[PDB]
């Protein structure tokens, strides 16, 4: 439509914010924006539809690669377009780390 579309938003497939706003890390400003940036790329609707949020989780505070963004993949492993960046996200943020 002529900007103001009704339906095809494909910019957020789940209200998945990271709750991490408070630590030492320093991926959790980042956290929140990281994955409502998200679904706001990826699409919502085909694959990650569904809710995906957790790699700031370990690298917040495990010492342990990026589990919980290997675990979001799993949700989006599907991928579809730009979810090169839900899973780079999860997994960039736990590049601040685990290095």
């Amino acid at each position: 439509g002529p900007g103001g579309s009704p339906g095809g938003l494909q910019k957020r497939h789940a209200r998945v914010t990271v709750k991490y706003d408070r630590r030492e890390l320093q991926r959790r400003l980042d956290v929140e924006k990281w994955i409502d940036g998200r679904l706001e790329e990826l699409y919502r609707g085909r694959e990650a539809d569904m809710p995906d949020e957790v790699n700031i989780d370990e690298l917040l505070e495990l010492e342990s690669e990026e589990e919980r963004s290997r675990k979001i993949q799993g949700l989006l492993k599907s991928c579809t377009n730009p979810t090169e960046n839900f899973v780079q996200e999860l997994l960039v943020k736990l590049r601040g780390l685990h290095k």
